[PDB]
């Protein structure tokens, strides 16, 4: 029973680092896993392969002329734990849709049969900075049924998480696509552990894990490797193991309930990241009030 | 001579705040300016209109059934300095392309003739987090000829800036679309003033302004207004005036020269934001080295 998963979330909060460390812990569970990277920069596999940047299907279809002129040897690599690694590649900037890099990539892996081969998990590392039909490709073409959203106690991350949810909603009533939970990637904001459980409930799922911000994640990272690989005996290593536990063992897959902007500011004001408004000074000069 | 401009750049570095403050100083120059907001959240006009969030063409085409059922009174507002303000609106999450909200909006303004009416400047606030053909709509349909990119001394902002540039390149040899310069929105990183001039040269333009990070921008902002409007006698107000000067007076419009990733890490390592690599430890456990 090979399960199809995707890790969606906003950029710059270290989504990929957690995707890769989660996956590394699952290979330590003895699960064969394949990461399909879907970002324009090739950052979705570089901790598993010890790479500066893995070569992408777009760059190499450009070398060969078309996609059929490519063989799986150099498209799909494997590293720590025989974790298979593809990078889809980015759209030609300013002209292509991002989504077509990702279909080109899934189609190329269905055809050279990497999907029905021995695998336990597929994980698509997808950006959530814009929730358009471009980035919703693995949702719409029913390639990822289990979506876990990475966020933090901060507006844009949570905004992203809600919008990803609205998309799961449209496609839920014509497929197996469900939200399996949220993951807080700590930004050391005061009581964000709580904030993301609050959000996870008003959406109808759980906060399946709180990932703290250790120092070792950064020290393993400058070595182009995971914390599971660098120091298995650290606190943080156990954090990812525990997340990878919960993901196998999870059966709480839902069709979420998106909130409003007003409701979202509630959550941010209540837990104190957002400042409680004063319209008694809105629109007034330095001098007036 | 009404000039068509776009402000492209990565999110979360306060692009919109500088777009709106720049435009506010131009209304103080006595220029009629229209901001066309292109982001899925309505944050491109809210400092000019003192608004929580301006209503968007997408939400209101949804009310009325189609776009023709809308009149310019409530689509296009005006605030501080008779600065016209439209918000394009976002794609239905997970299904539409972002680009079609922006064509639907420019087409609606061409037809109800807001473009040939008395105007000096048009400014499209466009996201740069993904440089796909979706967000390159104002470039491809030759609606913005002068593109000024906002960035900072940090990897992703610079990456964004280069990618926007690759886009200007593809569309330059079939239109008047040019890069008029970069703008560093300081993040108080040590010597980023320098870094962005270095980048602006290896690309072939200029760093047309350095915008510092004042405290007053934040205090004007919680009042839903610009610094030009809140305290004209601050240092920061003068900063935006100087930028708005340079933009009118600018005639250095180019077809840029994108650099590589390697060249980009050069610039980051040279000015000290990026750490000088050691591959003598890449791939080694805590224990080995
Ligand atoms: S659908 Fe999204 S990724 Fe595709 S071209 Fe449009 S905005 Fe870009």
């Amino acid at each position: 029973a090979m399960r199809q998963c995707a890790i969606y979330g906003k950029g710059g909060i270290g989504k990929s680092t957690t995707t890769q460390n989660l996956v590394a812990a699952l290979a330590e569970m003895g699960k064969k896993v394949m990461i399909v990277g879907c970002n324009p920069k090739a950052d979705s596999t570089r901790l598993i392969l010890h790479s500066k940047a893995q070569n992408t299907i777009m760059e190499m279809a450009a070398e060969a002329g078309t996609v059929e002129d490519l063989e799986l040897e150099d498209v799909l690599k494997a590293g720590y734990g025989g974790v298979k690694c593809v990078e889809s590649g980015g759209p030609e900037p300013g002209v292509g849709c991002a989504g077509r890099g990702v279909i080109t990539a899934i189609n190329f892996l269905e055809e050279e049969g990497a999907y029905e081969d021995d695998l336990d998990f597929v994980f698509y590392d997808v950006l959530g900075d814009v929730v358009c039909g471009g980035f919703a490709m693995p949702i719409r073409e029913n390639k990822a049924q289990e979506i876990y959203i990475v966020c933090s106690g901060e507006m844009m991350a949570m905004y992203a998480a809600n919008n990803i949810s609205k998309g799961i909603v449209k496609y839920a009533n014509s497929g197996s696509v469900r939200l399996g939970g949220l993951i807080c990637n700590s930004r050391n904001t005061d009581r964000e552990d709580e904030l993301i459980i609050a959000l996870a409930n008003k959406l109808g799922t759980q906060m399946i894990h709180f990932v703290p911000r250790d120092n070792v994640v950064q020290r393993a990272e400058i070595r182009r490797m995971t914390v599971i690989e660098y120091d298995p005996k650290a606190k943080q290593a156990d954090e990812y193991r525990a997340l990878a536990r919960k993901v196998v063992d999870n059966k709480l897959l839902v069709i979420p309930n998106p909130i409003t902007m007003d409701e979202l500011e509630e959550l941010l004001m209540e837990f104190g990241i957002m400042e409680v408004e004063d319209e008694s000074i809105v629109g007034k000069t330095a001098e007036e009030v």
